């Protein structure tokens, strides 16, 4: 027999919701959050190098789901050498589906078609280990058929945005009237605990990682009442040599633990022109394109900026979202998307995470 | 920007096992020695039935008497243990996992280096860079390979991967999928519990394996495809979340093995089939759903049971099936593949078939395939 019909066009991004909890914290409230939050008052030496840490960072201010009376209620999480897994999971599993579910109805409120239409929904996430999961979840949530075809992708860090948008991609493409959901969330809660005694990199994440959740309908062959805002017209993804032992993370029992290695910055600078001719080559002046990048840090966004000669408005809108949010792992990017598209025909949108791993797309601005 | 031509085919199955046989003749006995419950008379007993009864007659375990010697922690049911338990399956997953993907590979015909996209799907494993990254080295993967990473998808993992593969390898010329599924029981393994017997289930039925897949449309010369996979779809038994689910916690991947299960899949699987495959099903035929060959994902010989009588099938049937069942117990995501494989061996024979498997939610997973 014949294949089923197939789409004709590029997928396209059709819609963009975000979503944040409501405890919103500035930078300059970080520190005295935190240090009241794990009893570390006392610690003035280390209060102090933590606000210092905090004003390089680029980062304005984050919000978080937890709050001081969920933090009374769960001791634990503030004593590093606790289990707690369990506790941070069962709060997770709640509210990750409520805080997607939130960008989600922004995405299709945008998008202009019931939920009944989509047909297709990616959920990715670090900030749950459940089976049903969060996709799950989102079925009654939203009202999605019972037939929409799902994937839960747990814990893919950094990229895990961009890796999701791949597989819509592909997913919209061949399935003719296909339209993908694609949901990333991020909380927070998963890692937070009491102050490291080495090099500071719970405090790292602390200054640097927010909370949100970021949904996006995916379709191809645009009906009268959808307007597309890019086409996906390439999605590729690579590996930088010997550099897994510079970014990594895993769950334990006391929380979600990994390194976050000094070297990141410069294997982003070092590698991040060769990673893209590698993944685009034939398909591709950096600055003759636009571009949504996952921040990480500023001065990640500095190496992206040397290593690719980039003008100073070009990496604006990643900056931004750091600026206003933080890193929310793998919704981040699509953060920088919406905020791009709020502000070239071809551009890049990608990530950098574990492996080390890029996972990017190049995209195609409606004119 | 160029696409594939024709319907996905699965080109290549493989699949592997850890050394370490154990039958369920011997495994009432082993399992209450090591846990120091040999003074629970009645509760051992519990556990010969749910051995001997349920469909299973052996097994195949990565962990070993020596490796819960040196973790004592797992034995016990209230002991953190998940650090222990996942850097163990850090490093065994992708080692089976790799054992898997190379028989593929070498009954496939065609270098590591023309796999173009890689998706693992496992419970057995919570780590960025994960399997997917590490079978990168293993199998000598090209470094631009697209992967997919699934943690923790359950028992409908494996069908839920090859959905994927189909979309994969149809979008794009020359795409070449490799699909792997592992699963590793040491992940939930402890002490048993006199009240309850939802370990002694889990002690009792469930098996280690890896099993691996090339997908690709519009076959080579050299490539020789078993089946085509027409189409892939998944749906919901309403109302049943609360009968079957799984979670990590602290001290071991836990969850719920609920009594109404088989209840379910029996009350509800030819409505799921009907929905999701529609006039794809339309035509006779003479025989209803004995027209089609059938791998499913086992679960229990109730199970198994269940799906005969909703269907109304003959006795060969579910026999790949309960075959798997047999000889490896259900090793999650992987069973169904092995079903596959099995169906593959054993073979006028049916032209169409379903390939599915139930899961948390309760989700279906299912794909129509074509035999060629």
């Amino acid at each position: 027999m014949r294949r089923s019909q197939r789409a004709d066009g590029l997928a396209a991004v059709l819609a963009i919701g975000t979503a944040n909890p409501p405890n919103c914290v500035t930078q300059e409230e970080i520190p005295d959050f935190y240090f009241r939050v794990t009893n570390s008052d006392h610690l003035t030496a280390l209060k102090d190098k933590f606000k210092r840490i905090c004003q390089e960072m680029g980062v304005q201010r984050r919000y978080l789901h937890h709050t001081e009376e969920m933090l009374s209620a769960h001791p634990e999480f503030v004593d590093r050498d606790a289990p707690s897994l369990d506790a941070r999971l069962d709060i997770a599993a709640d509210a990750v589906p409520e805080l997607a579910a939130e960008a989600a109805k922004k995405a299709i409120a945008e998008w202009g078609r019931p939920a009944a239409d989509i047909t297709h929904l990616v959920v990715t996430t670090n900030s749950g280990a459940h089976v049903p999961g969060v996709d799950f979840r989102l079925v009654p949530l939203l009202g999605l058929r019972p037939s929409v075809r799902r994937t839960m992708l747990h814990l893919n860090g950094c990229f895990a945005g961009c890796a999701a948008l791949r597989l819509a991609k592909d997913l919209a493409e061949n399935s003719r009237g296909a339209r993908v959901l694609v949901v990333a969330a991020e909380l927070t809660l998963m890692y937070f605990t009491g102050p490291d005694e080495g090099c500071f990199r719970t405090l790292l994440v602390q200054g640097l990682f927010g909370d949100g959740a970021a949904a996006v309908i995916v379709g191809a062959d645009a009906d009268d009442v959808e307007r597309p805002l890019f086409e996906i017209v390439s999605a590729a993804q690579t590996i930088i040599p010997e550099s897994d032992h510079a970014l990594n993370m895993r769950f334990t029992e006391r929380r979600l633990d990994g390194v976050l290695g000094r070297q990141v910055p410069g294997l982003i600078g070092d590698n991040v022109e060769r990673c893209l001719l590698d993944m685009f080559g034939p398909l591709l002046g950096w600055n003759d394109l636009f571009w949504a990048v996952h921040p990480g840090s500023s001065t990640i966004m500095d190496q992206v900026d040397a290593a690719l000669g980039l003008e100073p408005g070009k990496l604006a809108a990643s900056r931004r979202v750091l600026s206003d949010y933080g890193n929310m792992s793998g919704a981040t990017v699509i953060f920088a998307l919406d905020e791009l598209r709020r502000q070239p025909e071809l551009g890049v949108m990608m990530a950098f995470g574990p492996g080390m791993t890029v996972d990017a797309m190049l995209l195609h601005a409606t004119s």
